[PDB]
């Protein structure tokens, strides 16, 4: 529908819910994670926003990424170093695992930043607005699930800081991203991207459980 907000959400509503349904996820949601398999989902998120943010930077100026650049807002690389740090220590840098699933998420990322910014947009909208929506309630289930120490640290990337109302912010957003000027050819191709982003977090799902059942 009109608004590339709808049209996205309409086109993406079957992989998104297999992102829900993927049963990594679906654990998680229903309180059902391990400190290895939250400790592998923070390590993925921060390749995955390094990457991102990496390629943002790179595109910042360009007319078909601008509208969207809210840097102070979103970034999240330095939430997840410090969350990092907590979860595997001093030398999580030199310790924090790199899998296929996240190798070829964050592959496909530059890919995307390099030669078609264009569909930037799709990634930076399904996954800033996406874990911004979902994170007091990932987070809550968090501490109930791996009960951590009194340590003022460790669910830092679940707190955007300089966001007031998320429900304002992401009205600005889809403002911003819906008054966005792409040609249906684009806007094709941005849809498509966006369920490349949610097939990218399945594969990297599906992996992640993989992991935890054979080790």
């Amino acid at each position: 529908p009109q608004d590339l907000s709808e049209a996205l959400k309409e086109a993406t509503k079957e992989v998104h819910t297999q992102a829900e349904n993927a049963e990594f996820m679906r654990n998680f949601q229903k309180g059902q994670v391990t400190r290895d398999g939250f400790k592998l989902v923070m390590a993925s998120l921060y390749h995955i926003y390094v990457a991102l943010e990496e390629e943002i930077e790179r595109n910042k100026e360009s007319p078909v990424f601008a509208p969207v650049y809210f840097p102070e807002e979103l970034h999240r690389k330095a939430a997840l170093e410090q969350d990092l740090a907590f979860w595997y220590g001093p030398r999580w840098q030199e310790v924090i695992p790199y899998t296929p699933a996240m190798q070829r998420y964050v592959k496909r990322l530059h890919e995307v930043g390099r030669t078609e910014p264009e569909l930037l947009v799709a990634h930076a909208y399904t996954r800033y607005l996406g874990d911004l929506s979902g994170g007091q309630v990932l987070k809550k289930i968090a501490q109930k699930a791996l009960d951590l120490p009194s340590s003022g640290e460790g669910l830092a990337f679940f707190t955007f800081p300089n966001i007031a109302s998320a429900t304002k912010f992401k009205q600005l957003y889809r403002s911003r991203m819906n008054s966005l000027e792409m040609t249906p050819a684009v806007r094709q191709r941005v849809i498509e991207e966006a369920k490349t982003a949610f097939l990218l977090n399945i594969q990297l799902f599906e992996e992640l459980q993989e992991l935890l059942t054979h080790d």
